[PDB]
RNA sequence: CAAGAUCCUGGUAUGCUGGGGAGCCUGAAAAGGCUACCUAGCAAGACCCCUGGGGUCGCAUUCUUCACCCCCUCGGCGAGGGGGUU
DNA sequence: CCAGGATCTTG
DNA sequence: AGCTTGGTGTATA
DNA sequence: ATACACCAAGCT
């Protein structure tokens, strides 16, 4: 089932996306777009709030579990040591709250002459010290902990502050003595400060160190006169700690293969999608003869570096619009970026030629650079300097600050001191960190007395993801006969599109969202696939030519500001002649909707089973009146089934409204369990809230996010009714379905699971009547194709959105209640509408009506009724292959299905 | 040539729930609250090895399970991975 | 939150 | 009654 | 710090 063709693979790697293209080639010209797909991934991020990956959250949870296990073992070993020593540990209950602290205080203060009292207090103090021992460096052993200075300087400062605050001296000032005195004198005080957030003054302000607890134990030891072997064993049992080793990590040579993971989340996401696309494309067209990849400036930078980027652009664009409005009030017709550079240099140097004195006006500017552009310089803000005209024609191609000291009319050795002693202002182009970096880089470029080479321009992407992708693609190329694999950076495909008259907005018929300036190509998510298609045309020579054109354009962007020279190469001419039909192929592919935007499905039932907060159980009387919500909150499944048989003897599911009085107060109400009998005065355990919850560890926890929704269809074949059974991981956990050999989308859920407990009442009644059967399953990230008919059940904000954005494909994002599915548009970007909200907030009247609707619509998107979505005839739930084609044949992979015509399972 | 980027390992301090209670505030028929502090647990659980106890795994690898193909590790025989075209 | 490993990949 | 929309809790450092 | 699930008044 394979025919070999000549084709090239284009890979457009992004932070949350990757664009893949298989383009057929005939005579070094594009012939047919075999495949073009944009795949959207999360970057491996599991916690969206903190940016931590799924692997990082799993590792932190695993290490917390290991910490609890070894803490249990260590406390048990201390308990055996205390039993051997005859010292009674602190009891679990029926003791005073301050017994441990007064035991520590009394043992560090006075010698106890009673034998049993001393052993009891010693056991109390030692057990409580092992429960609260403070922090130490984990790579330092017990002996080196014993050799630390005792007490630490942090506890010495804390003890001095406590002595000054409370006007009392405790001798010796140990942590147990001070905490016992504070709990006896100012009750309700809190010892350690609370992270993550009324005038309760905290007793301690620094982190407790292990040497402080060790010194307190030494003071207790030498006050009570304990034997040294006993003290050594107590220290070895309390402060024992496993060393930080490397058990889990494994931490010409062969290149890593496609199936080998690199361990970095976003790179694994991109590589998994790329290896699936490459395997499908090789099985259907044979191997490619060329593979071209680029990587964006993201996907490697940290969240801190992202915060540096947004902290740069907000201050820079505020300063540019401020002096642009000042230049518009100054009479200049066209405000321009180099005019903003010279206005910044007058905002900073206060109109001062350094080399000539002579404060100037706007006419005698004549902007010049410190380093000449032929001699390694560029149009950087550090290199640019304010001039006076007379301080412009005197440099004369010579090195800066080298001929100047060996000449008249100007002096050196005060330039560095004068720049470095200047004051950082409040609001300007640079921030507080960027102004220090600007001053240090200016001084470093002022320190030149010789050549500072050179005018380097040869860009191939060499980051971690870049080298990993090059090694794996070169391994595939050696295994499959690919002629060349080229990985670029930037920044080059935008050039290749703008010199080929390819605009995403014209290509996909996108309405204008910005009132002025150029519309962004990043609004439509298919632009990644278009850039992959364009990337198939690139060769390293023409990529270097386009980079040269971009660099000469941004060099002359400020030169002609106070342009644009076209590329001049036979390779560029041959490439532009060869890519004449690429545009016609792009409109031909876009008009027939062949380009798809898809996301991978998370089908494995792994992750957080429930929420992490334990909650208190409620109690309800058996003989009292039961409402529908109180019957829904019944914790024990046998009692739940017995009350279900009470409210309906033939029924299997609970058919209750949440607010309805289901069954009244009956005084001889008796509930017959299989092994117990519940009297009318007995108390039934209830979940605290009327939502999905499970029993974990003697408490109640809410269910986590839904793993999937099982789609049920009932009614007539021409007017069917639809509902969703939202199944979280807690339903699978309490149903015993998290074992081997279980299809989690079709395995039967018991009625007491929160899925059937909190299903819609129409669905529950139809399943009781036998009319409703499961016709499919929906996961977050499934694509709903509404067909050429589109959405016909729009109302209000969705109507106003679909007037400008007739979106046919929608992505399932969640199931926010029992009758609703949350749908976002597949082709429309997320970061574009988010930062578009930010532009409307800061800048008024800058967005067209469509842009305003997009901004006010994208946060919640289409919180859609299921009955108004699945009632569309011709709606298809599209499960793409790796090439972006909908899987329609029934196999052992998820296939596309139509909710109106899906046959029920089994 | 530093810093990071990804984890990994060992720890700490809170927080939540259950069991308690030092002080305060109510209710006094008795048991409710607040601030702290003490103590146990902190995914559900699975698999060992010996009515419990102890040891290791259990939130990653985005198409679960099933079925086919490929790669790797150990001794047909299980685990790790990978791919599956519409 | 803390220290510190191992490894890449930039140069 | 039923769909729309606004607002908020969520283990964390 | 997110975005998904839940809760609770508005329009119709
Ligand atoms: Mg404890
Ligand atoms: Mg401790
Ligand atoms: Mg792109
Ligand atoms: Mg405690
Ligand atoms: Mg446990």
């Amino acid at each position: 089932g394979t025919v070999p063709v000549t084709w090239r693979l284009g890979v457009d790697v992004g932070e949350r996306s990757i664009g893949l293209a298989a383009v057929s080639y005939e005579e070094d010209k594009p012939k047919e777009i075999l495949a073009a797909v944009s795949w959207i991934h999360d970057g491996g991020v599991g916690d969206e709030r903190s940016g931590a990956s799924r692997l990082a959250l799993r590792g932190m949870a695993r290490r917390a579990r290991r910490l609890r296990r070894f803490r249990r073992a260590r406390l048990r070993d201390l308990d055996m040591l205390l039993s051997e020593l005859g010292w009674t540990p602190l009891p679990d209950k029926n003791v005073s709250p301050v017994d441990a602290w007064l035991a520590r205080k009394r043992l560090a203060e006075e010698y106890v002459v009673d034998e049993t009292e001393r052993r009891r207090l010693l056991g109390y103090a030692v057990s409580h010290m092992a429960r609260h021992r403070g922090w130490r460096n984990p790579w330092t052993t017990i002996k080196d902990l014993k050799n630390l200075p005792q007490p630490s300087d942090s506890w010495e400062r804390t003890r001095e502050s406590l002595e000054a605050r409370y006007s009392v001296s405790l001798e010796p000032g140990t942590v147990g003595q001070w905490a016992g005195y504070l709990l006896q004198r100012a009750p309700g005080i809190r010892l350690n400060p609370t992270q993550q957030s009324l005038s309760n003054a905290t007793a301690f302000e620094t982190r407790l160190r292990q040497e402080d607890v060790l010194w307190e134990l030494r003071c207790i030891a030498d006050v009570q006169g304990l034997p040294e072997d006993v003290v050594s064993n107590v220290i070895d049992a309390v402060f024992c700690q496993k060393r930080p080793s490397v058990p889990a990590e494994r931490i010409r040579p062969p290149l890593p293969a496609l199936h080998e993971a690199t361990g970095h989340p976003v790179v694994d996401r991109n590589l998994a999608i790329l290896r699936k696309f490459l395997s499908s494309a090789t099985m259907r067209w044979g191997p490619p003869q060329s593979i071209v990849v680029e990587l964006a400036r993201g996907a490697s930078e940290s969240r801190e570096r992202q915060a540096e980027e947004e902290a740069a652009r907000r201050a820079h664009r505020k300063a540019n619009d401020r002096i642009r409005a000042e230049l518009r009030a100054s009479g200049l017709s066209d405000p321009s970026p180099a005019d903003l550079v010279r206005a910044r240099l007058l905002e900073l140097y206060d109109c001062h030629c350094m080399y000539c004195g002579a404060p100037i006006s706007w006419e005698n500017s004549e902007l010049d650079h410190i380093v000449p552009r032929t001699d390694g310089g560029s149009n950087r803000h550090e290199n640019l300097a304010i001039t006076c005209g007379a301080c412009n024609k005197e440099k004369g191609r010579r090195p800066f600050a080298s001929w100047a000291e060996t000449s008249n009319r100007v002096q050196l050795r005060d330039v560095i001191d004068r720049v470095q002693k200047l004051k950082y202002s409040g609001n300007m182009y640079w921030t507080r960190d960027e102004f220090s970096r600007y001053k240090k880089s200016v001084v470093a470029r002022l320190k030149r007395r010789t050549s500072d080479p050179e005018v380097i321009q040869s860009i191939e992407s060499t980051g971690y993801a870049a080298v990993a992708l090059r090694d794996r693609l070169l391994s595939y190329g050696e295994k499959n006969g690919v002629a060349q694999v080229a990985v670029f950076r930037g920044g080059v495909t935008a050039e290749a599109r703008r010199w080929l008259d390819i605009s995403i907005e014209r290509l996909f018929s996108r309405v204008a969202i910005f009132a002025q300036s150029t519309s962004t190509k990043r609004l439509d998510r298919r632009h990644h696939a278009v850039d992959a298609v364009v990337l198939t045309t690139l060769t390293p020579g023409v990529a270097k030519t386009l980079a040269d054109a971009r660099s000469r354009r941004v060099s002359a962007e400020f030169w002609r500001r106070p342009s644009t020279e076209e590329p001049q190469s036979p390779a560029y001419r041959q490439w532009k002649e060869s890519c004449s039909g690429l545009g016609d192929l792009l409109i031909s592919t876009a008009a027939r909707d062949s380009i798809a935007v898809a996301a991978p499905l998370r089908l494995r039932p792994t992750g957080a089973l429930h929420e992490e907060t334990l909650r208190a159980f409620s109690e309800h009387t058996v003989g009292a009146a039961w409402k529908g919500a109180e019957l829904r909150r019944i914790v024990e499944p046998e009692v739940y089934a017995a009350f279900l048989a009470l409210t309906d003897p033939g029924g299997r599911f609970l058919k209750v409204s949440p607010s309805e009085d289901v069954l009244p107060a009956d005084e001889n109400r008796h509930i017959v369990l299989s092994d117990r009998v519940l009297g009318p005065r007995d108390r039934v355990k209830l979940f605290p809230d009327d939502r999905g919850s499970i029993r974990v560890r003697g408490g109640a926890a809410y269910i986590a996010s839904f793993h999937h929704a099982r789609v049920f269809r009932w009614g007539s074949s021409h007017s069917p009714s639809f509902a969703l059974l939202r199944v979280s991981l807690a339903d699978l956990a309490v149903a015993g379905l998290l074992r081997d050999g279980v299809d989690v989308f079709t395995a039967e859920l018991p009625p007491w699971t929160p899925a059937w407990r909190y299903a819609s009442i129409a669905l529950v009644k139809a399943v009781e009547s036998g009319d409703a059967k499961q016709v499919g399953w929906l996961v977050p990230g499934d694509e709903l194709d509404f067909g050429p008919e589109g959405v016909t059940t729009a109302a209000g904000d969705l109507s106003m959105f679909l007037k400008y954005f007739p979106e046919r494909h929608w992505v399932v994002t969640g199931f926010e209640d029992d009758k609703r599915i949350n749908l976002k548009p597949a082709f429309l970007s997320a970061e574009q509408a988010e930062v578009l909200r930010t532009e409307r907030s800061d800048r008024p009247d800058t967005l067209t009506e469509a842009g305003e609707i997009l901004a006010q619509f994208f946060p919640r998107c289409w919180r859609a009724t299921v009955a108004k979505v699945l009632c569309h005839p011709g709606l298809t739930v599209i499960r793409r292959t790796a090439l972006g084609q909908p899987r329609w044949r029934r196999g052992h992979l998820p296939y596309s299905w139509r909710p109106w015509s899906a046959d029920p399972w089994s």
